[PDB]
């Protein structure tokens, strides 16, 4: 990367906000995945959208790859600079604006985390529900198409992103639904917002997200329920969903995950467990609990172990399940699977996955959003090239089993570097060419986070 180019970057954002230092680049060359660190040639912190546009235009016209960087909590190598280039850390743009409580909407810049937003909204009676375990950038969550434990009731990022401000690869500024617009529904033209949700930084740089806010629940009850087997817990899950109980949260942990979480945080019985949460009025809760306890009882579930601070403890342990797993073998890294299948096929694949983890030398824990037909296998890897090949082969086989059942290889994490072949199988030749034609019209030179997704 030439000295003239670095000085041009410094001319846009200021000398303090450009770094070519080795350690700074290394810190921005990886996320939380096992994908090997690949340092960008420089890291740049734009201070406003004009600077984002001018950095993008400078890189694009000079043939320099651009890697958008939020909080670096992704798990598929999205920020890995496989072709070098300029990593654009967006987190100094950290303002909440256009809070419209009467309309249930707000605009956030990339440095705003869900934590920061919900802190800002305390006493408003509103909250933002999409809750990945990590303290992630909300714009990063829009970029990956994130979901979380609350999604079964309150929707994913795709459900809750109403508008996006995007700096396109050559620097042009796009407001996907129109500048300043926010509304409940539209048929006006082609929906551009949904194209950029889940684009992972390969179609442009998200510099603000307009989010749907939700009313805080009238009352909240959380509980855990222990089961004799994986089959019993997942059958209960499917039957709760088919009974249309509007559960707020329904999270599965197998016995391995439960023990890991116990050890890293809880003293739940070591068993396949559902973490449950219900929202409503006092009477609406009693109805929901009654119908849900009946279904769990039919499948051998324990009487509910009930959970303010205790509920926060419960969900904090769930949100840290990734780190609880890693702690089973210190020094190791991890790869998460993320398949999502038609709910009626969830019992087969989860039970089969549990059986396949037992039959192998791999250490794996199972956790996730079974209310969506989605789950994660957290596979530990010693950074033992043979173990890492066995983990990667396990992940691909599980992905292909999900595709065989009519499902998808990723419910929320994305494709990044890890699932590019699975995506080709998932949508076929015409799906791939169509996605690539979309990529090519927005990023003709292929400089917008190259090597990812497609
Ligand atoms: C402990 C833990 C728990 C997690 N739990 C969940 C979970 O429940 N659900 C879930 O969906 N994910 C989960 N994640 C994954 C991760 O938190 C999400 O994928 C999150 O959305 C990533 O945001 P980020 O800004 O940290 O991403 P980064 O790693 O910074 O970037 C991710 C990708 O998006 C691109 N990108 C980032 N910001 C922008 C932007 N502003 N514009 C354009 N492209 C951008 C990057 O180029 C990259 O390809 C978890 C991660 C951890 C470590
Ligand atoms: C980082 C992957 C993790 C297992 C996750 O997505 C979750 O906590 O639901
Ligand atoms: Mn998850």
């Amino acid at each position: 990367l030439s000295q003239d180019f670095v000085e041009a970057l410094k001319a846009v954002v200021g000398s303090p906000h450009v770094s070519t230092a080795s350690a700074v680049r290394e810190q921005h060359g990886h996320d939380e995945s096992m994908h090997r660190c690949q340092p960008p040639d420089a890291v740049v912190w734009p201070q406003n959208v004009d600077q984002v546009s001018r950095v993008a235009s400078l890189c694009y016209n000079q043939g320099v790859p651009i890697i958008p960087f939020g909080t670096g909590t992704g798990v598929e190598g999205g920020v890995c600079a496989v072709q070098g280039g300029v990593c654009i850390n967006l987190t100094h743009m950290d303002q909440i604006t256009e809070l419209n409580t009467e309309d249930f909407s707000v605009v956030v810049e990339p440095g705003v985390t869900r934590k920061a937003l919900n802190t800002h909204l305390r006493d408003s009676g509103l909250w933002f529900p999409v809750d990945p375990g990590a303290d992630a950038s909300l714009c990063g969550m829009a970029a990956t198409g994130a979901s979380g434990t609350n999604a079964v009731r309150y929707g994913t990022m795709r459900d809750n992103v109403i508008n996006l401000e995007v700096v396109l690869p050559d620097g042009r500024l796009l407001h996907t639904a129109g500048r300043g617009r926010h509304y409940r529904k539209s048929a006006a033209g082609y929906n551009l917002t949904g194209l950029f949700v889940g684009s992972e930084g390969t179609l442009g740089i998200i510099t603000s997200t307009t989010l749907r806010l939700h009313p805080a629940p009238e009352a909240t009850v959380a509980a855990t329920c222990a089961f004799p087997s994986v089959q019993a817990a997942v059958d209960s899950t499917v039957q709760i969903l088919q009974a249309a109980v509007p559960v707020a949260r329904i999270e599965f942990l197998d016995d391995v995950m439960m023990d890991a979480c116990n050890r890293h945080s809880l003293n739940c019985p070591v068993a396949p467990t559902l973490f449950l949460e219900f929202h409503g009025s006092q009477q609406t809760l009693a109805e929901q609990l009654q119908r849900t306890e009946a279904i769990t009882q039919d499948n051998g579930g324990s009487h509910f172990s009930w959970a303010a601070e205790k509920r926060n403890e419960l969900w904090a342990a769930r949100h840290n399940a990734w780190y609880a797993a890693l702690a089973l073998s210190p020094g190791s890294k991890a790869y998460s699977t993320d398949v999502c299948v038609p709910i009626s096929r969830l019992p087969e694949i989860l039970v089969e996955t549990k059986e396949e983890i037992k039959a192998s030398k791999l250490t794996g824990a199972i956790v996730g959003h079974v209310g969506d037909g989605n789950f994660h296998c957290i596979l530990l890897v010693d950074p033992d090239a043979e173990e890492q090949r066995r983990v990667k082969a396990f992940a691909e086989n599980l992905g292909r089993r999900a595709l065989a059942l009519g499902g998808t290889c990723t419910g929320e994490h994305g494709i990044g570097l890890g699932k590019r072949q699975l995506l080709q199988e998932e949508v076929g030749p015409v799906g791939v060419e169509t996605m690539r034609q979309l990529k090519n019209t927005l990023d003709p030179r292929g400089l917008m986070n190259p090597g990812k997704v497609l």
